[PDB]
């Protein structure tokens, strides 16, 4: 099974919901543009490499309420993304894998 996130809660708040979520190696994550955009979703290449934290890095700049974007995590490690021009609030979330 897939795992999927909100770009922001509900209501209209910054804080990604599920903040972390559990996928399988191979399998996909799913974020879905709710509300404040801009959004981007960019990844740390932390404890993972560069060229793989890079493929699952969302360079891509989601506004409209519509264009979801998805990403597999092959390797079993946790990654930890952010949205850097995102005013200043900490949209933290990482993904574990299984
Ligand atoms: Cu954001």
């Amino acid at each position: 099974a897939n795992a999927t996130v909100k770009m922001g809660s509900d209501s209209g708040a910054l804080v990604f919901e599920p903040s972390t979520v559990t996928i399988k190696a191979g399998e996909e994550v799913k974020w879905v543009n709710n509300k404040l955009s801009p959004h981007n979703i960019v990844f740390a290449a932390d404890g993972v490499d560069a060229d793989t934290a890079a493929k699952l890095s969302h360079k891509g700049l989601a506004f409209a309420a519509g264009e979801s974007f998805t990403s597999t995590f092959t390797e079993p490690g946790t990654y930890t993304y952010y949205c850097e021009p995102h005013r200043g609030a900490g949209m933290v979330g990482k993904v574990v894998v299984d």
